[PDB]
DNA sequence: CTGGCCCTCGCTGTCAAAATTGCGGCTGGGTGTGCGCCCCCACCCCCTTTTATAGCCCCCCTTC
């Protein structure tokens, strides 16, 4: 979190690594944002079928 | 026997809904993963006594 660039290098981690991913069984797993319809809002659609 | 009319009823067309199968072609990577409850019946363990052994540990007592 608070490590500076030198501390990151000494710890064998790239300073330029953005992070934002988990490490599960050694695999860098990233969660992709999932789109969904907005909740709590009234929506009137055009079912013609 | 013949003919005019309205009736229950038999059958049909028509509309509608539920049910049904398929949705391009090759390819290359990587990465992961594999009941349930409640009851009845056999079988085994602990209840108890004895005694030696010693480290460990609970409990009560005592100190200040």
């Amino acid at each position: 979190n608070g490590l500076t660039d030198r501390d990151l290098c000494e710890l064998n981690e790239c300073p330029l690594d953005p992070g934002g991913y988990f490490i599960i069984n050694g695999s860098e797993k990233v969660l992709i944002a999932q789109e969904k319809m907005a909740t709590n809002t009234v929506y009137v659609f055009a079912k013609k079928d």
